């Protein structure tokens, strides 16, 4: 198709979303050349930019609706505010290169990434990340995350599928008659802003994808950045053994399987919570001999029997995720503690970079 034709024949759905295909263009600039992703916002699709010599972007194409356009441009503030602050590009947010708004559809272009890191763990039949691989993507989680939290942000839905490599090419280890992967290249971006909340913006209540939820927004208690390092401390459980820390779906379950895990839940916080019905005399009300009781008593046990390993790195480890999954966000570590924990002595210079 030619730039000017295809930019300017355009129409939605029923359902709001822009009627495109593979060879469409938008903004006489951007071709589309390949599907990455869909959700109930709209699209993600890989195009050439040719005002920028056919660069690779992924074009993110929001629905034609009052609620998706209005968040739409609250994602553009936020990646406008990274952007400002990191003149080095070095914060390891993903690189916003251009938004618009086509015909009632805000676009945002940025940076084309690899395979985000749950597509990669499945990929490999769910084998954890070698522990120097964890080691060096929980640095770069902890610094950008710190770098995002200094400009008073929280991105509220850090999960593995937000976590993508720059380049996923993989090596084969082992390839028996599944074929054993790890990623040669380890460096990682953030993605998806489009639930990040600034310090004095409204606070949605319930944040955060259930697996890596904290307490504190189970309970209703109020959340600022301290949900995100709770998140990264449940993202670094399920990159060095490959599992979710807290495979549940019900709150009143969750929050059991944190106390059995992590230890009981600090007094102040079940006072407080308006989510009473989950507790009996300031106890977590649960069943022990029910079969979700089973599960519970036979799969959750204390952090530290998780270790694969008993030497210095792991025990390291363990301590920096214990420090994230605190219980009360207010004695829960941040970021800018996290760098300097002595986990990260393991790392190389290069790793530093
Ligand atoms: C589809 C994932 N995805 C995004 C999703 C959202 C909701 O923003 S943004 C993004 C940027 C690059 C990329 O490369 C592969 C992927 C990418």
């Amino acid at each position: 198709q030619s730039s000017k034709r295809s930019s300017r024949s355009v129409e939605d759905d029923k359902e709001g979303h822009l009627v495109c295909r593979i060879g469409d263009w938008l903004q006489e600039r951007y071709e589309i050349v390949g599907n990455l992703g869909e959700g109930t916002f709209g699209k993600v699709v890989e195009c050439l930019d040719h005002a920028r010599g056919k660069s690779q972007v992924a074009l993110k194409i929001i629905r034609n609706v009052g609620k998706y356009r209005e968040a739409a441009r609250l994602e553009i503030n936020v990646l406008k505010k990274i952007k400002e602050k990191d003149k080095e590009n070095k914060f390891l947010c993903v690189l916003m290169s251009d938004w618009f708004n086509f015909h009632g559809h805000m676009c945002i272009a940025f940076e084309l990434l690899g395979k985000n890191t749950f597509e990669f763990l499945k990929e490999n039949n769910f084998q954890p990340y070698p522990l120097p691989h964890v080691r060096h993507m929980a640095y770069q989680l902890c610094h950008a995350l710190r770098f995002l939290h200094e400009n008073q942000l929280t991105h509220t839905d850090l999960k593995p599928e937000n976590i993508l490599f720059v380049n996923s090419e993989f090596e084969t280890l082992y390839n028996e008659h599944c074929e054993e992967k790890s990623v040669k290249n380890t460096s990682i971006r953030v993605v998806d802003f489009g639930s990040a909340t600034f310090d004095h913006e409204h606070h949605t209540t319930i944040v955060a994808t259930r697996h890596y939820r904290p307490p504190e927004v189970i309970l209703e208690l109020g959340w600022a950045q301290p949900c995100d390092v709770w998140s990264i401390g449940c993202i670094l459980f399920e990159y060095y053994r490959g599992f979710t820390l807290f495979q549940t779906h019900e709150n009143r379950e969750h929050l059991v399987m944190m106390e059995k895990i992590l230890g009981p839940i600090p007094s102040h916080m079940i006072h407080r919570t308006r989510k009473q019905k989950y507790f009996y005399k300031g106890g977590l009300v649960w069943d022990e001999n029910s079969s979700d009781g089973r599960y519970v008593k036979e799969n959750c046990k204390p952090l530290k029997s998780y270790m694969l390993q008993d030497s210095l790195e792991h025990v390291q480890l363990f301590d920096l995720m214990r420090r994230m999954l605190e219980f009360d966000p207010a004695q829960r570590i941040t970021l800018a503690e996290a760098l300097l924990h002595p986990f990260f002595a393991g790392l190389t210079p290069e790793e530093r970079s």
